[PDB]
């Protein structure tokens, strides 16, 4: 068990690239990695269906069942839609039921991969959907994926510690751990009034027997690799020697990325690529997922790169995909160059930022 688990398969990219918010993603990011030939150098996994009783693991029944009904047909008329979060930002398009079981089921058995030994990396970079809540999609998350892999990886770690580097904050997974110690919640995210999803002050940590086992770095526009990672890098140590993790889950949306159109932070897939690296040297069991990321062809490259560095390999610039070749247009490379655009984080601020999570670790002891 050394080489990664890869969940893919071409029925699972093709439901995934059927998501109304990020058409035909799902299969520019396989078909780079695939050009790189990284796959040949992981364990392809084919992704089992989620069950409904899987599902329910954390969704009500309620929610699953309404969630199943719009979707058989793909109705975007029914009255009680609206409260179960269903409209704009997401969608009662048809199949949309099978497309989140398929999601759910991809991280599901990604983090049976890891239970089971067969790996120590397993990646599905189609997962990632953060924002669900227990009866309600948000944020084009129908159902939330992270929350069923963490659920999953407790039949056998006794502490996972979820990281999520997107730009949003993961809220949906924190809500869903709040209350407990076994699992604790980092989010590095965009804080702005006004920002989606609002939430994810420093000063949120989390309640009752969970207080202090959430932990958020509130960030703003511009910030770059190399203060990035300053940041990610001592919040990570800290955690680490605290909390003791058996097992991590870690989110890796791409839209934090330079170029991306949500256009906030200015990141290259080499920064998000030392944090990794971090991480990945504890050696522990680690499930690997996607997010966020809507410049297609970046969030390609980002990830790619990304793959290429849990398989320690360095790529080759030329970018190798003949079949989405003109999306890498005009330059055709692999690497990304950061905007110019300032960086809005005060070094003081982020300094109080850090000093008050330090303080709040401090509870933290096991
Ligand atoms: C240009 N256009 C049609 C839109 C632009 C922005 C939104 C939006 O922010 N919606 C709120 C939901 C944002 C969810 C972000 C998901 C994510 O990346 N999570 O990590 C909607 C439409
Ligand atoms: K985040
Ligand atoms: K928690
Ligand atoms: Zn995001």
């Amino acid at each position: 068990s050394l080489v990664p688990v890869y969940i893919y398969s071409p029925e699972y990219v093709s439901m995934c690239d059927s998501l109304a918010k990020i058409p035909k993603r799902a299969s520019m990011v396989h078909s780079l990695i695939e050009a790189y030939a990284l796959h040949k150098q992981m364990r392809i996994v084919k992704p089992k269906v989620a069950s409904m009783e899987e599902m329910a693991t954390f969704h009500t029944d309620a929610y699953l069942q309404h969630l199943q009904k719009v979707s058989q047909e793909g109705d975007d008329d029914h009255p009680d839609s609206i409260e179960y979060g269903l409209g704009y930002d997401c969608p009662a398009t048809e199949g949309i039921f099978d497309y989140a079981a398929a999601i759910g089921g991809a991280t599901i058995t990604a983090a049976q991969c890891l239970i089971d030994g067969m790996c120590k990396v397993a990646i599905n970079w189609s997962g990632g959907w953060h924002h669900a809540k227990k009866d309600e999609a948000s944020g084009f998350c129908y159902l939330n994926d992270a929350v069923l892999g963490i659920l999953r990886l407790r039949r056998k770690f006794e502490r996972i510690l979820y990281v999520d580097l997107d730009l949003h904050h993961g809220d949906g997974v924190e809500d869903a751990f709040s209350f407990t110690s076994k699992v604790m919640t980092v989010s590095l995210h965009k804080f702005s009034p006004g920002f989606f999803p609002g939430t994810g002050d420093v000063s949120d940590v989390g309640l009752g027997k969970g207080r202090y086992y959430s932990v958020n770095v509130p960030i703003q526009d511009g910030i770059q690799d190399e203060k990035y990672y300053q940041i990610c890098e001592s919040v990570l140590k800290e955690v680490y020697q605290a909390f003791n993790p058996k097992a991590v889950v870690l989110q890796l949306g791409a839209d934090t990325i330079a170029g991306d159109p949500m256009c906030s932070f200015n990141m290259t897939p080499v920064g998000i690529g030392k944090c990794l690296k971090y991480i990945l040297q504890w050696q522990l069991a680690t499930l690997i997922l996607g997010g966020g990321g809507y410049n297609l062809a970046n969030t390609a490259r980002c990830w790619t790169y990304l793959t290429g560095v849990i398989l320690g390999k360095t790529l080759s610039s030329e970018i190798p995909d003949r079949e989405f070749f003109t999306a890498y247009g005009p330059d055709y490379v692999l690497e990304i160059t950061p905007s110019c655009r300032p960086d809005r984080n005060e070094p003081h601020r982020i300094q109080q930022i850090l000093n008050y999570i330090k303080g709040n670790l401090k509870h933290v002891v096991i």
